[PDB]
């Protein structure tokens, strides 16, 4: 039998933020049942509690209900959070398939109730598909550059000249589509506070509660475009539209041209805890 | 907090079949809490066990994680197993929005390990966009007449000649989403075994393990193009093409022009047992 907990990433309140399932103690699991497994839960992602092999606290694999993946940052967040009922440490050291992610743990008389990582420093160029994609997403223009940055999954960014404008997007999904092995993050906003919304067909998903490989990005792109500085935090807030509210906080160090770390944090919360039956 | 239970409906071995959560206990939620909360977990359907209004043993609520159905086999097929950790009863009956189904269920030492439904006694009518859905499945003709039949949701048959026609079938789903408010089944088979495989864009759904209220139709489908008689049991593998086996029999009693009961029935397993912070 394995336990496993339901946290809510990105959130502090349930049935808000985006969910994950962590099964612990895993090790007896072979890869196609975790993936089975995975099938069976049906959530965005599924992780599983591994013994670690290279020097770290433990290995991390990560699960769509169809494939495996090397990075994923709502995911891992929430294996952080939960792992937290089972350690004492201030900072857990979780081996993936990217290498291993440093996460620090915040408690409040012994719970975790939030966690930040520092992410894979990503890559970027042009998309090199404009029209065809504004068109996809029944607008004219973006703000800015559209560019999309590669950290494991791949990420386009779209601005939009305000945070009504962005809620009014409704997507032609059909033609989104044809932008494979992507997700499509429209934001707007000012400052310290964005916004955001998440749509990807190639990932399997209408429109995401909060996408935490993007928050990274989306850090070094506001500042690379001078909407804030190299070394400023901002805060994004996504899936409001579909009343799945998400807040992440992210800071890219550096500069665009040498990074030195790009940091994603957020709150969790349990919503449910079980057994199952293998 | 709530406890629920994860069944497979339609299987005896974790993993296969179609799951469903079933929620105890449910009376204190409100619907947009249910609705909230089966979208969280993203079953397929999750129901909801309330005290009865008209006389049965409790009415249950079936959600996807989008909207509120009237009626569902698999998923009340999984609630009556689920809730025979709860009565010692033989009979049990489920109140929802078509009126109250019946159940029988088949214990082994205290165990719900079966349970036969009856139906909504379904209706049809020939579809009349034949050579549309076939080229949308990617063939050239039916076996049977193409008919659409609806008992709650609407299900379409298409006849195969052989399994390994069916098996091959590969449907541009794209072109499947131009059908709108059913599921696409097509079937192969002879005598009492029948293969089944569903497709439905508008249900949300790629390929379905466990289509129950498509069972009852069948029957009577088979029995009218006289492949089995009315009062004739059939048992319909579904699934296997994508490693969900799922076995369903079905029974249609009286006449074409006078149906009297349309049994459906299978086994259910637990996959998990857990409870929600709300």
């Amino acid at each position: 039998m394995h336990n496993y907990v339901i946290i809510d990433a990105f959130a502090s309140v349930p049935l808000e933020g985006n969910p994950v399932a962590v099964f612990f103690d895993a090790d007896d699991l072979p890869p196609a049942q975790m993936q089975r497994i995975a099938r069976e839960m049906n959530l965005s992602e599924s992780t599983f509690v591994l013994k670690p092999r290279n020097g770290g606290d433990a290995l991390i694999r990560i699960f769509t209900p169809v494939n495996e993946l090397p990075f994923a940052g709502h995911p891992l967040l929430g294996t952080a959070i939960a792992l937290g009922a089972h350690t004492d440490n201030h900072r857990l050291y979780l081996e993936t398939q990217m290498g291993t992610i440093a996460f620090e743990l915040e408690r409040q008389n012994g719970s975790v109730i939030a966690a930040s990582m520092d992410q894979p420093i990503p890559t970027w160029t042009a998309l090199g598909r404009d029209a065809e994609l504004l068109k996809a997403l029944g607008i004219s223009d973006s703000t800015f550059p559209i560019e999309i940055y590669h950290n494991g999954p791949r990420h386009v960014f779209v601005g939009l000249p305000s945070i009504d404008a962005l809620s009014a997007l409704h997507p032609d999904h059909r033609a989104l589509s044809n932008f494979h092995d992507m997700a499509i993050n429209c934001f707007a906003g000012a400052g310290r506070r964005w916004r955001s919304r998440m749509f990807s067909p190639a990932y399997g998903v209408v429109e995401d509660a909060a996408t935490g490989s993007a928050a990274g990005p989306l850090a070094i792109h506001l500042a690379r475009h001078g909407q804030i500085e190299f070394g400023q935090p901002v805060e994004i807030l996504q899936g409001v539209e579909i009343g799945r509210p998400s807040l992440m906080f992210a800071k890219a160090e550096g500069r665009a041209e040498q990074l030195t770390r790009v940091e994603v944090s957020g709150n969790g919360v349990t919503f449910g805890r079980g057994t199952i039956v293998l």
